[PDB]
């Protein structure tokens, strides 16, 4: 895997902005996001089926993208999936349909990208100790597939921000609800990308309010994982950084990929990525934690090729250039 990665979402799906089928993928992208393993009734046995081809022309184009050095990943949520672990058997579901998915299509890892159904409960105030059934089999869940397969399978995972950067200021229900599954599954997780776009407004870890699709958002909100922060007001409850290769940030691909906001034009975004990367600052409010810059940073997320694909291969020219260019 690459020092600095383009992964993109790859829609299982017709949303508008078409199919692109496995090998017409630019291959300015590192890592392919097939986008989304789902469940039925049970909300707990994962399913897929490729929206193109048989099983194993599919399985056939999963292999021909890792003969090329890519990574294709099975990704797991989004946004109207909906996944429930209340108890072992629940948990076991999840696991074995996982796991037989993985092995009938080939994927190379999975990214966990569930958006529902994810609370800390009350009571629930330690993200080192879990006690919520959903956040503790969820922990399990990664942790034992993750452990079913070879030395490079691939763990991501891409909550929305108030998961995670929210923890800053509340951990409780959805704030900061991330945190004890990002602690608990650390020594696995490849990277993180973060969802920095249908998001709003962040709270930087100099207390103040930055507006999503900025170029100080984004340092601000990465800046968070990057360094590690004091979870819900307490100073004496720390969540500690992930190393600076474990961290990536989530963007559009297009304005109209994310309709609630979040797009930054890459000629912003190359500034905030000059400023995380080797602390050169571009005039901005945020300070950076660490001025001369987070080297390993890891690269950019996108939602998603499909959309890249209909808005010129902005994202995917555009940055795969820049990190060329490092
Ligand atoms: C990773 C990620 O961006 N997850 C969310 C996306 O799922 C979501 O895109 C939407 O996904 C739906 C399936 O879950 C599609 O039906 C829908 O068409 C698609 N919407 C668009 C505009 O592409 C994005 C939307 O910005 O949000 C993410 O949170």
């Amino acid at each position: 895997l690459g020092s600095k990665l383009l992964v993109g979402y790859w829609h299982n799906f017709d949303n508008g902005t078409g199919i692109i089928k496995l090998k017409d993928v630019s291959p300015k992208w590192d890592v392919i996001n097939v986008s989304f393993g789902e469940t039925g009734g049970d909300r707990s046995t994962v399913e897929f089926s490729p929206v193109y081809g048989t099983d194993a022309d599919f399985k056939s184009d999963i292999s021909y993208l890792k003969s090329k050095g890519k990574k294709v990943v099975l990704s797991i949520g989004g946004q109207n999936g909906v996944v429930l672990l209340p108890d072992n058997a629940a948990k076991d579901r999840f696991i074995n349909s996982i796991q037989s998915l993985i092995d009938k299509y080939g994927f190379d890892g999975i990214d966990i990208d569930l958006q529902s159904g994810i609370y800390l409960n009350g009571n629930d105030t330690n993200f080192k100790n879990p006690t919520t059934p959903q956040i503790v089999n969820l922990i399990s869940a990664i942790r034992t597939i993750s452990d079913h397969y070879g030395p490079d399978f691939l763990l991501s995972m891409a909550p929305e921000t108030a998961y995670v950067q929210g923890g800053y200021s509340a951990y409780g229900s959805i704030w900061g609800a991330y945190l004890p599954i990002i602690y608990g599954v650390k020594d696995k997780l490849t990277y993180i990308h973060v969802q920095h776009y249908n998001a709003g407004s962040g709270i930087g870890m100099d207390g103040n309010n930055y507006n999503q699709g900025t170029a100080d958002y984004e340092v601000a909100m990465a800046d968070m994982l990057l360094h590690g922060f004091p979870v819900g007001g307490n100073a004496n409850n720390i969540f500690p950084a992930l190393r600076s290769d474990q961290v990536m940030i989530g963007l559009p691909a297009a304005p109209a990929a994310a309709p609630s906001g979040g797009y930054i034009s890459p000629t912003e975004m190359k500034k905030a990525l000059n400023y995380i990367i080797k602390g050169v600052p571009f005039g901005g409010k945020y300070k950076l934690s660490n001025q001369s810059g987070y080297p390993a940073f890891r690269g950019l997320m996108s939602w998603s090729i499909n959309w890249d694909a209909k808005n010129n291969f902005e994202f995917s020219n555009n940055y795969r250039t820049y990190f060329d260019g490092l």
